């Protein structure tokens, strides 16, 4: 059992513990950190300060909901349910200060140092506003003065310091929502303004009792406006509501209670709650604009991008028929969404990295040959130094006779390559173009037409030429292809024609290479029939 | 005590100064351009200056308080101790306007030419608007009247022109303010937010005294609230918490005192005061906003972040388990926390580069023994040159094979190296992988797989080979490390063996060399067996 | 006067103008575009249009607060000076209906075609919501019912047709705050916040005419707020000040002007005034924040930068040591001033560059000897060339033996050259250290450490390559300084003892080179004894 014990008052491995920690190193060397001392100290991320927190914190909203209420309308506070509730809390919250004593903070490391640092810290910090609020002061003082109506007035007053047990609520609070409020934008943000609306409902609670409790003290004087609507003999369900319904006309600044207040200190409590009601008013209404404004982030960011464009488009006097041609391409490329792409990539690691690029293009690498029958590491590395495109239809990708400097991976819609004296050649989704003008350092060979809406995958001629460099087999792959390819265009480039049969000749090639050659430009002509 | 007063009214040397003026040299400099004149000019960031400042603005608030409200409620106005009240304040605004003669601005430079610049700039700005209120015209216009229910009139309206010694307060708060209000987030905003509700505070309490004054002057005409109420009579106490009831009433809009105003300048009254707590109610609902926003910064800006990443992951459609570890990577290398760090480090300098990045590795410097036995210089300079990377558990941080690009620091998690025909090969805090193919310029030897949440610190290629071969010693001890390394692994480089074989036979190798070298090889097969 | 009247229709030079037009050739091409036609075209950038516009919007606004009072509270409307002021403003607006025909407008460029486009664009945007407000329909339809209580009930309402001369002070008010309120921050901001509260006021003054209005037109019936209230008789001033009492109690959301609305008009009445009270005080309250935050904005920004970093020195976990020294740097570099250097200094152009890089270096072109005495294109382009740095108290600039990569210009603080066998060596403002290792290609000669708080200009060892390599007589002079720094050192550096050897005996000195040369070299002695 005690082992149990030990185990509860140690920091276990959770969540906002590895958060903290990095590795679970860090959580066994926080382990035997609380296992230095003997049999006393509790960690304050451990399981135990936590289900006391919470235990705590149920037992503080009941009492702040219960104790107000109790004081003003219970002329009769000697009964014994009433004093076993007392003395109940009272050493429940007696009990929550010495585990306030054997407690630990977090300056910086979690300091654990205890008979100097958190006794001399604690009883610096908050121990006279914890030392009134825990013992029952109301029987202490009784019974000094029994060892009298004022006297009645006055233990009718002090009972109100236990109302000092609200700062342990929030000082609890801040721990309770930064732990099981860091899930999501929804649960943050409906948790804080559920948690505003209760903290408001609390103060008209205790304006309520405040109120009713003044006109008490007084013994009810005949102007004030208890005993002017004549509700000292109502029952006290009656008087509660009314005196609750007065407190949130003022707290809300709808009106007053009665036609007006006429007593001094009526006149005087009821300005002093008009004052807290519009600073709590106005707080709200702050809170509210807040969440809606971390609501609404993405649309307005989007909308932020929309009218920098406009701008630009606006600046140069572009005509109506560009914008339009504008805003057709920033629909079909971002699709709405705001993001960038170059910073979210060069955060990420490696192996991240090669996952989402496998992921993005797991479609291309099936389709191309090329890629199905190469090594992975280079397959991995040529996938990496990629690019996204978006064409869109009837523009020209490549035009004939300019210089090359990229070459273009099909992904999705077709485009045609238009060569003088041929028809014309569709090609689909997983074909490329731009293997010849990077092979032989030359002008492009014929012009390409994006036919449909294409989404691209290109690549530059220096990776291309630090890629094929490195590994020079799918270089004779390419020659290979691009030279039957170009024999069914019409044209043909002695250069390469050369060093393939340089190459060819030099023994280099063998029976799988040119077996997996042969599958390959049939499985060209396919691509480039189809 | 004269060059007390010299030495006060100079400016002193305070944090104000000296980010004002950058060098103690500044400050000499402005000490003797305050001595070329001869016992007049005070300085405006003297300590002279912020104590009359400050003096001032307590006898201002002093006096807006008790002025109005003296003149409304108090008919007898010639009392002895009224009088010397209004003496004394009259001529302590005396002495700040003949102090407002002789003091200096700021444009630029602070200007300090006393008899044409300041004068016509300061009888050109706001000499009207301060000698109306600090001469008593009270007593002036009463001493020419008498060199009369009217003249009574006349006298108690003139009093409301020390009103005007408002301006002085947000001229001199302005100055006080940007001073005191430097220092944190939550100091200036909390003064904010309590010099908006003082100044709410204060227009109530100005429209109390107004809502009485004006039923004061008609004598109290049949059909005003004060003679409907019938407290013509009541004592000023009364007065004084029904006038102020009714002004803070109108100003939060709760409801008109009485059931409704029937002559004519309590009707105006009303709505001109309706009119003036809308417009400070709408003011107080903005600055609490601003405040909440300015309070919640941090949190809203990291759910920016957040919510950009997942729209890209949203636009790729990958999948939810690839998701989970995309925010299992971010929570594990940001931990919550948004800041970008090249930015950071470029603004900082060299020094306070080299100490952060000290203390960042202060761990890994004494772990290695390379760090530990090499020169400082070369150590501050690999130190530079490196960064910080994250990996999760169970990805291939080098696979064997690819080209070699850079090498990894272990900082904190295990990682193991899989070699084949070997078991496995675990690798503590402090050590590094990567140099054999930085060293011998070829493909990867064994892969390494991250076992933990691996938090390791990488070297790129170029920077190695700047620093190597900036300082050679080292490199000799990487390449007699990676010889040993390599055959306890199985496989050898001749390239290193020869290169070695032709660097130890040259005997440019020590005693002391090879003893360190023999010290660090042997440490190298403790932190491979640990 | 008629080419007045042309000069003053066609566009005239202003700075509006300007910002539209780029340069005074496309003013005077819009001069003749407007001199196409003939007597006729007012181009809507001209000041005619813009006095038309002040004009018009004043009779405007006197008219709109004239109006509805008058219909209301005077049952005798057929008086002389009534139909008299009611005819003025009726031939006025008809003026501005045909001005508003002959006017142009701006869609692109500014279309100036009048009898067709510009017309079908008029008559179809806002001829109708126009010519109603225009002409007198009250004197035209008791007209035609004269060639009758409900005639009088009929020619009292549609007078509030003219109430349709808002829109056109909307549309011209648009315009006219785009021009004369983009000058600053606090005048646009405060003419907005006027003209909303200016619109609040109009507000409460129509519907404090309407709540008078609908009691009226049924003839007073006897359970009205009017007749409740017995004040049919009352002269028209009480009749006017209730009503819009009731009107100003209704928008703030106040209280009901009576104790209760009993009839059913004064009921409907009285919720659409609730409404359109409350939606116009959400308004108020969104402006006044809006506002607030645009007055807030460098503030907020530098409490988000401090933030970030704050982020990361916890991030780290930085000793609170050094979080000192970081605060103190952060304040001795920026001063407090959030701004970007390098994006403004690439926004702005190659003279406005040469001449703030040429006023912020005013001091040490002065005070160096070489800069007096260089030509002035080197001087620029080394001049533009350089990076500002602040060095706090006792760090460590330059130490010995490190490689070099980069020279420093002292601009304000003394530093010190710590050389070993050497006491000390003070230097002023207005020196540089760092000539011999960029000279030499080797390591530093002897350790600077900074003294007081340095501000130092900084230049990298590429840039002063690049200059040097284009005007060699420099780098004669720095070979000559630095030969004599280095005898007065104590170390020697044979490269540049050669180098001098084979430069100075090649004869390319000259005796006004070497009398300069002998100027700056005990020159130097004087600002390395000071
Ligand atoms: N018949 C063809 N079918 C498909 N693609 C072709 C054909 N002819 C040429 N191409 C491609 O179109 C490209 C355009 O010019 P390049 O020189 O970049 O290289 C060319 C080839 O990649
Ligand atoms: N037996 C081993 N123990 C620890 N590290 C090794 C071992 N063998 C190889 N390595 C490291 O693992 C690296 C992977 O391949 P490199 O060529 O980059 O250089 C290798 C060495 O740094
Ligand atoms: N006696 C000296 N007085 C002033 N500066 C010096 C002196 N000796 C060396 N320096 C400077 O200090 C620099 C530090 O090393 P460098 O090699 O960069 O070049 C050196 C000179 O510019």
């Amino acid at each position: 059992m005690q082992r149990q014990f030990t185990s509860m008052l140690q920091p276990g491995v959770n969540k906002f513990s590895l958060r903290m920690f990095g590795s679970q190193k860090a959580v066994e060397k926080e382990q035997e950190r609380v296992k230095t001392a003997g049999f006393w100290i509790i960690h304050p991320y451990s399981d135990f300060r936590f289900y006391w927190d919470l235990i705590m914190l149920i037992m503080m909203v009941g009492n702040l909901v219960i104790i107000p209420v109790g004081i003003t309308f219970f002329t009769e506070q000697t009964t014994t349910p009433w004093i076993i509730f007392n003395v109940a809390s009272d050493t429940v919250f007696l009990l929550d200060l010495i585990m306030n004593f054997r407690t630990g903070t977090v300056n910086s490391s979690e300091i654990i140092l205890d008979p100097k640092v958190i006794k001399m810290n604690y009883l610096k910090s908050w121990f006279v506003v914890d030392f009134i609020s825990s013992i029952p002061v109301d029987y202490i003082f009784l019974i000094v003065e029994k060892g009298a109506l004022r006297i009645v007035r006055f233990t009718k007053i002090l009972s109100l310091l236990r109302l000092l047990r609200l700062s342990r609520l929030i000082r609890y609070i801040h721990q309770w929502e930064e732990i099981f409020h860091m899930t999501d934008d929804l649960a943050s943000a409906v948790v804080r303004i559920f948690n505003l609306i209760g903290m408001m409902l609390l103060l008209c609670h205790w304006d309520g009792c405040l109120q009713f409790l003044v006109p008490l003290l007084q013994d009810f004087p005949p102007d004030c406006w208890v005993s002017l609507n004549e509700m000292v003999n109502d029952s006290w369900g009656k008087q509660y509501s009314y005196a609750l319904f007065k407190a949130m006309s003022h707290m809300l600044c709808i009106g007053y209670g009665a036609q007006a207040p006429v007593s001094m200190s009526d006149l005087w409590i009821t300005m002093l709650s008009m004052i807290v009601g519009a600073t709590c008013y106005a707080m709200f209404v702050g809170h509210a604009t807040a969440l809606i404004q971390s609501l609404d982030s993405s649309r307005r960011q989007y909308q932020e991008k929309y009218k920098q464009v406009e701008q630009y488009m606006s600046f140069h006097k572009l005509p109506a028929d560009m914008r339009q041609k504008i805003h057709d391409y920033y629909e079909h490329r971002y699709q709405g969404k705001i993001f960038d792409e170059e910073n979210i990539l060069n955060e990420l690691n490696d192996p991240l990295r090669e996952e989402i690029v496998n992921f993005n293009c797991r479609k291309l690498v099936a389709t191309m040959p090329l890629f199905a029958n190469a090594d992975p590491n280079f397959v991995t590395a040529m996938l990496s130094k990629l690019r996204f495109e978006v064409f869109q239809p009837g523009d020209y990708i490549i035009r004939e006779g300019a210089v090359g400097k990229k070459m273009y991976f099909i992904q999705h819609g077709v485009a045609g390559v238009i060569t003088k004296s041929s028809k014309e050649m569709k090609l689909t989704d997983g074909s490329y173009f731009g293997e010849i003008c990077l092979l032989t350092k030359g002008r492009r060979t014929a012009s390409v037409r994006a036919d449909t809406y294409c989404r691209l995958y290109s690549l530059s001629v220096d990776n291309f030429n630090e890629v094929l460099e490195e590994y020079p087999m799918m270089r004779r792959a390419f020659e290979t292809v691009a030279i039957d390819r170009l024999d069914r265009i019409g044209k043909k480039n002695s250069i390469l024609l050369q060093k393939f049969q340089k190459d060819l000749n030099t023994g280099v090639f063998n029976n799988q290479e040119n077996e997996i050659l042969k599958q390959i430009v049939k499985h060209d002509r396919e691509m480039v029939q189809a």
